[PDB]
């Protein structure tokens, strides 16, 4: 069937949203275009890159972006990863569905927290695929 589009939006496009994009392309790649953005943009967190590298997923080529309206309007599903993203997300046109999957912000925390959030996001995406 026609490939769908999922857009992960978080406070920034530095950690949670980048790991979601990484997992999304790996798990949902066959039937989904996967993108990510932040309400704010502050570079990709090197620890998020390393966290994904540890599970053989390369996100070193990702970029930190604000929301692209063109992609947004053509998205089938928008997933917010933080309450700030949930609240600051633009009013979505009727053709776009929206869900909130919250995760803790690993910024400034110890290494194991990046691993923890990485794997919680992995689980959420694996469950999503089973719908
Ligand atoms: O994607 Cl976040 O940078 O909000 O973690
Ligand atoms: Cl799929
Ligand atoms: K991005």
């Amino acid at each position: 069937m026609d490939k769908k589009t999922i857009y992960f939006i978080s406070t920034g496009n530095s950690a949670r949203s980048q790991m979601a994009e990484g997992w999304g392309k790996e798990i949902l790649g066959e039937g989904w275009n996967v993108y990510s953005a932040g309400i704010e943009t502050h570079g990709v967190n090197p620890k998020a890159i390393e966290a994904m590298k540890e599970v053989d997923i390369d996100i070193s080529n990702h970029t930190s972006d604000l929301i692209d309206n063109d992609i947004l309007k053509q998205s089938d599903l928008v997933v917010t990863l933080s309450s700030d993203a949930d609240n600051n997300c633009p009013i979505l046109p009727p053709n776009v569905k929206k869900e909130h999957w919250g995760f803790d912000d690993p910024a400034g925390k110890e290494w194991s927290e990046f691993q923890r959030v990485r794997d919680e996001i992995k689980l959420a995406i694996e469950k999503f695929k089973l719908r």
